[PDB]
Protein backbone atom coordinates (compact mmCIF):
# COMPACT_ATOMS: atom_id res chain seq x y z
CA UNK A 1 0.00 0.00 0.00
CA UNK A 2 2.16 3.01 -1.09
CA UNK A 3 1.75 6.34 0.38
CA UNK A 4 3.36 10.02 -0.44
CA UNK A 5 5.60 11.54 1.18
CA UNK A 6 6.74 15.42 1.36
CA UNK A 7 10.65 16.11 1.77
CA UNK A 8 12.49 19.97 2.48
CA UNK A 9 16.04 20.11 1.63
CA UNK A 10 17.88 20.87 4.61
CA UNK A 11 20.95 23.58 4.61
CA UNK A 12 23.10 21.94 1.89
CA UNK A 13 19.81 21.19 -0.13
CA UNK A 14 20.15 17.74 0.54
CA UNK A 15 17.18 15.25 1.76
CA UNK A 16 19.57 12.40 3.68
CA UNK A 17 18.82 9.42 1.10
CA UNK A 18 20.93 7.13 -1.02
CA UNK A 19 19.13 5.31 -3.38
CA UNK A 20 19.33 1.48 -4.93
CA UNK A 21 18.84 0.10 -8.55
CA UNK A 22 17.07 -3.76 -8.25
CA UNK A 23 15.05 -5.54 -10.23
CA UNK A 24 13.80 -2.92 -12.25
CA UNK A 25 12.77 -0.98 -9.10
CA UNK A 26 14.33 1.80 -6.47
CA UNK A 27 15.24 1.55 -2.68
CA UNK A 28 16.64 3.35 0.25
CA UNK A 29 20.26 1.98 0.92
CA UNK A 30 21.04 5.14 3.30
CA UNK A 31 19.08 7.23 5.57
CA UNK A 32 21.00 10.02 7.42
CA UNK A 33 20.09 10.26 10.91
CA UNK A 34 17.93 14.01 11.62
CA UNK A 35 17.76 14.14 7.94
CA UNK A 36 14.83 15.59 6.27
CA UNK A 37 14.62 11.66 4.61
CA UNK A 38 14.71 10.19 8.45
CA UNK A 39 11.56 13.11 9.77
CA UNK A 40 9.49 12.02 6.84
CA UNK A 41 9.78 8.07 8.31
CA UNK A 42 11.90 6.79 5.31
CA UNK A 43 13.99 3.39 6.54
CA UNK A 44 16.69 1.10 4.57
CA UNK A 45 14.55 -0.98 2.19
CA UNK A 46 11.33 1.22 1.22
CA UNK A 47 10.56 1.07 -1.78
CA UNK A 48 10.29 4.10 -4.36
CA UNK A 49 7.74 4.22 -6.73
CA UNK A 50 7.44 8.16 -8.00
CA UNK A 51 9.75 11.12 -7.51
CA UNK A 52 8.03 14.50 -8.21
CA UNK A 53 5.07 12.37 -9.78
CA UNK A 54 8.00 10.08 -12.56
CA UNK A 55 7.87 6.54 -12.28
CA UNK A 56 11.23 5.41 -10.84
CA UNK A 57 10.91 1.61 -13.16
CA UNK A 58 13.91 1.02 -14.83
CA UNK A 59 15.96 4.25 -13.38
CA UNK A 60 19.96 3.50 -12.86
CA UNK A 61 21.09 4.80 -9.09
CA UNK A 62 22.84 7.84 -10.76
CA UNK A 63 19.30 8.30 -12.46
CA UNK A 64 17.44 8.51 -9.11
CA UNK A 65 20.70 10.49 -7.20
CA UNK A 66 20.70 12.82 -10.77
CA UNK A 67 16.85 13.62 -10.65
CA UNK A 68 17.23 14.28 -6.38
CA UNK A 69 19.99 16.88 -7.11
CA UNK A 70 18.57 18.89 -10.10
CA UNK A 71 14.82 19.08 -8.36
CA UNK A 72 14.06 22.47 -8.32
CA UNK A 73 12.56 23.92 -4.44
CA UNK A 74 12.46 23.43 -1.31
CA UNK A 75 10.24 20.35 -1.95
CA UNK A 76 10.39 16.56 -2.92
CA UNK A 77 7.77 14.54 -3.46
CA UNK A 78 7.70 10.71 -3.00
CA UNK A 79 5.62 7.51 -3.78
CA UNK A 80 7.37 5.24 -1.04
CA UNK A 81 6.30 1.37 -0.36
CA UNK A 82 7.27 0.78 3.10
CA UNK A 83 9.94 -2.19 3.34
CA UNK A 84 8.33 -4.94 1.06
CA UNK A 85 10.81 -7.19 1.26
CA UNK A 86 11.70 -6.92 5.59
CA UNK A 87 11.53 -10.12 7.76
CA UNK A 88 11.21 -10.18 11.67
CA UNK A 89 13.06 -13.58 13.00
CA UNK A 90 12.75 -13.85 16.99
CA UNK A 91 15.34 -15.89 18.70
CA UNK A 92 16.36 -16.99 22.20
CA UNK A 93 20.24 -16.47 23.76
CA UNK A 94 21.54 -19.78 24.88
CA UNK A 95 23.15 -20.05 28.70
CA UNK A 96 26.21 -18.79 26.40
CA UNK A 97 24.42 -15.74 25.46
CA UNK A 98 24.59 -16.66 21.25
CA UNK A 99 21.10 -17.06 19.09
CA UNK A 100 23.91 -18.51 16.64
CA UNK A 101 24.95 -16.40 13.79
CA UNK A 102 28.14 -14.94 11.96
CA UNK A 103 28.03 -11.46 10.00
CA UNK A 104 30.04 -9.53 7.91
CA UNK A 105 29.01 -5.56 7.04
CA UNK A 106 25.87 -6.10 8.10
CA UNK A 107 24.95 -9.08 5.90
CA UNK A 108 24.30 -12.62 7.82
CA UNK A 109 27.13 -15.10 6.06
CA UNK A 110 26.46 -18.22 8.66
CA UNK A 111 23.75 -20.25 10.94
CA UNK A 112 25.18 -22.10 13.56
CA UNK A 113 23.96 -25.62 14.19
CA UNK A 114 21.40 -26.29 16.94
CA UNK A 115 21.52 -22.35 17.55
CA UNK A 116 17.88 -20.69 18.30
CA UNK A 117 18.85 -18.98 14.68
CA UNK A 118 18.94 -22.83 12.92
CA UNK A 119 15.58 -23.43 14.70
CA UNK A 120 13.83 -19.90 13.68
CA UNK A 121 15.23 -20.59 10.17
CA UNK A 122 17.61 -17.42 10.12
CA UNK A 123 18.85 -17.28 6.51
CA UNK A 124 22.61 -15.78 5.07
CA UNK A 125 23.02 -13.13 2.57
CA UNK A 126 20.60 -10.99 4.07
CA UNK A 127 21.37 -7.62 5.72
CA UNK A 128 20.45 -6.91 9.42
CA UNK A 129 18.36 -3.73 9.58
CA UNK A 130 16.92 -3.43 12.93
CA UNK A 131 17.77 -5.82 16.56
CA UNK A 132 14.72 -5.20 18.81
CA UNK A 133 13.79 -2.57 16.89
CA UNK A 134 16.99 -0.24 16.88
CA UNK A 135 18.39 0.76 13.49
CA UNK A 136 21.86 -1.21 12.76
CA UNK A 137 22.25 0.06 9.39
CA UNK A 138 25.38 2.15 8.88
CA UNK A 139 26.77 0.59 12.33
CA UNK A 140 30.36 -0.74 12.05
CA UNK A 141 30.09 -4.80 12.38
CA UNK A 142 31.63 -4.16 16.34
CA UNK A 143 28.84 -2.06 17.09
CA UNK A 144 26.32 -4.59 15.87
CA UNK A 145 28.22 -7.21 18.55
CA UNK A 146 27.71 -4.59 20.95
CA UNK A 147 23.86 -4.25 20.29
CA UNK A 148 23.52 -8.05 20.46
CA UNK A 149 26.10 -8.46 23.48
CA UNK A 150 23.97 -5.94 25.41
CA UNK A 151 19.79 -7.49 24.64
CA UNK A 152 18.01 -9.23 26.74
CA UNK A 153 17.39 -13.31 26.08
CA UNK A 154 14.40 -12.18 23.27
CA UNK A 155 16.40 -11.30 19.82
CA UNK A 156 14.28 -9.95 17.45
CA UNK A 157 16.02 -9.10 14.13
CA UNK A 158 14.81 -7.38 10.77
CA UNK A 159 16.37 -8.67 7.84
CA UNK A 160 15.98 -8.28 3.98
CA UNK A 161 17.80 -9.96 1.36
CA UNK A 162 21.52 -8.41 0.35
CA UNK B 1 4.85 -18.89 11.73
CA UNK B 2 5.94 -21.89 11.77
CA UNK B 3 3.16 -24.43 11.28
CA UNK B 4 3.75 -28.93 11.02
CA UNK B 5 2.71 -31.19 8.11
CA UNK B 6 3.03 -34.97 8.45
CA UNK B 7 3.00 -36.61 4.89
CA UNK B 8 2.30 -40.42 3.44
CA UNK B 9 4.73 -41.71 0.66
CA UNK B 10 1.80 -42.13 -2.15
CA UNK B 11 1.94 -46.08 -3.97
CA UNK B 12 5.53 -45.19 -5.80
CA UNK B 13 7.35 -44.59 -2.55
CA UNK B 14 7.17 -39.98 -3.20
CA UNK B 15 5.90 -37.25 -1.76
CA UNK B 16 5.86 -35.13 -4.42
CA UNK B 17 8.70 -32.82 -3.51
CA UNK B 18 11.41 -30.63 -5.02
CA UNK B 19 13.47 -28.98 -2.05
CA UNK B 20 16.54 -26.43 -3.11
CA UNK B 21 19.00 -24.79 -0.51
CA UNK B 22 18.73 -20.86 -1.19
CA UNK B 23 20.77 -18.56 1.90
CA UNK B 24 21.48 -21.78 4.31
CA UNK B 25 17.53 -22.52 4.05
CA UNK B 26 15.75 -25.14 2.44
CA UNK B 27 12.67 -23.99 0.14
CA UNK B 28 10.38 -26.13 -1.74
CA UNK B 29 10.75 -25.45 -5.10
CA UNK B 30 8.49 -28.44 -7.13
CA UNK B 31 5.17 -29.43 -5.96
CA UNK B 32 3.37 -32.08 -8.11
CA UNK B 33 -0.26 -32.19 -9.12
CA UNK B 34 -2.04 -34.44 -6.41
CA UNK B 35 1.01 -35.65 -4.09
CA UNK B 36 1.13 -35.96 -0.67
CA UNK B 37 3.19 -33.19 -0.66
CA UNK B 38 -0.13 -31.39 -2.66
CA UNK B 39 -2.76 -32.32 -0.34
CA UNK B 40 -0.76 -31.09 3.16
CA UNK B 41 -1.08 -27.75 1.39
CA UNK B 42 2.87 -26.92 1.07
CA UNK B 43 3.31 -24.82 -1.92
CA UNK B 44 6.44 -23.35 -4.01
CA UNK B 45 8.59 -20.53 -1.93
CA UNK B 46 7.68 -22.83 1.30
CA UNK B 47 10.37 -22.48 4.00
CA UNK B 48 10.96 -25.89 5.50
CA UNK B 49 12.88 -25.35 9.08
CA UNK B 50 13.18 -29.74 10.28
CA UNK B 51 12.38 -32.27 9.02
CA UNK B 52 11.41 -35.17 11.08
CA UNK B 53 12.26 -32.38 13.71
CA UNK B 54 16.12 -31.83 12.71
CA UNK B 55 16.78 -28.07 11.66
CA UNK B 56 17.11 -27.95 8.27
CA UNK B 57 19.60 -24.91 8.82
CA UNK B 58 23.08 -25.36 6.35
CA UNK B 59 21.75 -28.57 4.13
CA UNK B 60 22.94 -28.74 0.75
CA UNK B 61 19.24 -29.88 -2.17
CA UNK B 62 21.21 -33.40 -1.89
CA UNK B 63 21.18 -33.78 1.56
CA UNK B 64 17.48 -32.51 2.09
CA UNK B 65 16.17 -35.11 -0.82
CA UNK B 66 18.46 -38.55 1.53
CA UNK B 67 17.01 -37.85 4.31
CA UNK B 68 13.39 -37.58 2.88
CA UNK B 69 14.55 -40.72 0.57
CA UNK B 70 16.07 -42.97 3.63
CA UNK B 71 13.04 -41.45 6.54
CA UNK B 72 12.22 -44.80 8.54
CA UNK B 73 8.11 -45.45 8.32
CA UNK B 74 5.21 -43.91 6.18
CA UNK B 75 5.25 -40.91 8.09
CA UNK B 76 7.40 -38.20 7.71
CA UNK B 77 7.05 -34.59 9.61
CA UNK B 78 7.83 -31.12 8.45
CA UNK B 79 8.07 -27.84 10.09
CA UNK B 80 6.75 -25.28 7.50
CA UNK B 81 7.03 -21.39 7.09
CA UNK B 82 4.13 -20.53 4.62
CA UNK B 83 5.70 -18.92 1.26
CA UNK B 84 7.53 -16.02 3.42
CA UNK B 85 9.04 -14.39 0.73
CA UNK B 86 5.37 -13.76 -0.97
CA UNK B 87 4.26 -10.21 -1.87
CA UNK B 88 0.46 -9.32 -3.27
CA UNK B 89 0.91 -6.06 -6.09
CA UNK B 90 -2.57 -4.51 -7.32
CA UNK B 91 -2.78 -3.59 -11.08
CA UNK B 92 -5.12 -1.82 -13.58
CA UNK B 93 -5.24 -2.89 -17.14
CA UNK B 94 -4.97 0.17 -19.59
CA UNK B 95 -7.34 1.00 -22.29
CA UNK B 96 -5.26 -2.39 -24.71
CA UNK B 97 -6.12 -4.54 -21.61
CA UNK B 98 -2.28 -4.73 -20.87
CA UNK B 99 -1.29 -4.17 -16.97
CA UNK B 100 2.59 -3.73 -18.14
CA UNK B 101 4.77 -6.71 -18.12
CA UNK B 102 6.98 -9.49 -19.91
CA UNK B 103 7.62 -12.73 -18.17
CA UNK B 104 9.20 -15.91 -19.66
CA UNK B 105 8.68 -19.52 -17.63
CA UNK B 106 6.87 -17.58 -14.86
CA UNK B 107 9.31 -15.09 -13.98
CA UNK B 108 9.10 -11.19 -14.82
CA UNK B 109 11.74 -9.97 -16.97
CA UNK B 110 10.59 -6.14 -18.10
CA UNK B 111 8.27 -3.82 -16.80
CA UNK B 112 6.26 -2.09 -19.77
CA UNK B 113 7.19 1.97 -19.79
CA UNK B 114 4.21 3.62 -18.50
CA UNK B 115 1.99 1.06 -17.53
CA UNK B 116 0.24 0.39 -13.92
CA UNK B 117 3.32 -1.98 -13.35
CA UNK B 118 5.50 0.75 -13.47
CA UNK B 119 3.87 2.99 -11.81
CA UNK B 120 2.92 -0.17 -8.90
CA UNK B 121 6.49 -1.06 -8.58
CA UNK B 122 6.38 -4.64 -10.08
CA UNK B 123 9.78 -5.97 -9.99
CA UNK B 124 12.27 -8.42 -12.88
CA UNK B 125 13.70 -11.36 -11.58
CA UNK B 126 10.40 -12.55 -9.50
CA UNK B 127 8.11 -15.62 -9.81
CA UNK B 128 4.54 -15.30 -10.20
CA UNK B 129 2.66 -17.99 -7.60
CA UNK B 130 -0.80 -16.15 -8.18
CA UNK B 131 -3.23 -14.13 -10.20
CA UNK B 132 -6.41 -12.96 -8.50
CA UNK B 133 -5.84 -15.66 -5.68
CA UNK B 134 -5.53 -18.40 -8.60
CA UNK B 135 -2.20 -20.91 -8.13
CA UNK B 136 -0.26 -20.30 -11.24
CA UNK B 137 2.83 -22.10 -10.51
CA UNK B 138 3.29 -25.49 -13.04
CA UNK B 139 1.35 -23.48 -15.80
CA UNK B 140 3.09 -23.33 -19.22
CA UNK B 141 2.97 -19.20 -20.14
CA UNK B 142 0.34 -19.28 -22.42
CA UNK B 143 -1.67 -20.54 -19.65
CA UNK B 144 -0.45 -18.03 -17.39
CA UNK B 145 -1.51 -15.39 -20.70
CA UNK B 146 -4.98 -16.81 -21.05
CA UNK B 147 -5.50 -15.79 -17.06
CA UNK B 148 -4.18 -12.94 -17.36
CA UNK B 149 -6.67 -11.76 -20.70
CA UNK B 150 -9.53 -13.32 -18.88
CA UNK B 151 -9.30 -10.93 -15.59
CA UNK B 152 -11.25 -7.81 -14.88
CA UNK B 153 -9.52 -4.54 -14.95
CA UNK B 154 -7.90 -5.34 -11.39
CA UNK B 155 -5.68 -7.93 -11.65
CA UNK B 156 -3.62 -8.66 -8.00
CA UNK B 157 -0.35 -10.66 -8.41
CA UNK B 158 1.26 -12.93 -5.77
CA UNK B 159 5.21 -12.65 -6.54
CA UNK B 160 8.67 -13.77 -4.84
CA UNK B 161 12.40 -13.32 -5.80
CA UNK B 162 13.34 -15.51 -8.41
CA UNK B 163 15.26 -19.28 -6.91
C1 LIG C 1 27.08 -11.25 17.79
C2 LIG C 1 25.98 -12.31 17.71
C3 LIG C 1 25.40 -12.43 16.29
C4 LIG C 1 26.53 -13.64 18.23
N1 LIG C 1 27.41 -14.17 17.23
C5 LIG C 1 28.83 -14.10 17.31
O1 LIG C 1 29.34 -13.57 18.22
C6 LIG C 1 29.62 -14.74 16.20
C7 LIG C 1 30.34 -13.76 15.29
S1 LIG C 1 29.28 -12.41 14.69
C8 LIG C 1 30.39 -10.99 14.69
C9 LIG C 1 30.98 -10.57 13.50
C10 LIG C 1 31.83 -9.47 13.51
C11 LIG C 1 32.08 -8.81 14.70
CL1 LIG C 1 33.17 -7.41 14.73
C12 LIG C 1 31.51 -9.25 15.89
C13 LIG C 1 30.65 -10.34 15.88
C14 LIG C 1 25.46 -14.72 18.40
O2 LIG C 1 25.58 -15.80 17.78
O3 LIG C 1 24.46 -14.55 19.15
C1 LIG D 1 0.07 -11.22 -20.62
C2 LIG D 1 0.04 -9.94 -19.78
C3 LIG D 1 1.00 -10.04 -18.58
C4 LIG D 1 0.30 -8.71 -20.65
N1 LIG D 1 1.69 -8.63 -21.07
C5 LIG D 1 2.07 -9.09 -22.39
O1 LIG D 1 1.25 -9.54 -23.12
C6 LIG D 1 3.51 -9.00 -22.82
C7 LIG D 1 4.00 -10.39 -23.15
S1 LIG D 1 4.02 -11.46 -21.67
C8 LIG D 1 3.72 -13.15 -22.25
C9 LIG D 1 4.72 -14.09 -22.20
C10 LIG D 1 4.49 -15.38 -22.64
C11 LIG D 1 3.23 -15.72 -23.13
CL1 LIG D 1 2.92 -17.37 -23.70
C12 LIG D 1 2.22 -14.77 -23.19
C13 LIG D 1 2.47 -13.48 -22.75
C14 LIG D 1 0.07 -7.43 -19.89
O2 LIG D 1 1.04 -6.64 -19.82
O3 LIG D 1 -1.04 -7.16 -19.37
Amino acid sequence: DPREVILCKDQDGKIGLRLKSIDNGIFVQLVQANSPASLVGLRFGDQVLQINGENCAGWSSDKAHKVLKQAFGEKITMTIRDRPFERTITMHKDSTGHVGFIFKNGKITSIVKDSSAARNGLLTEHNICEINGQNVIGLKDSQIADILSTSGTVVTITIMPA
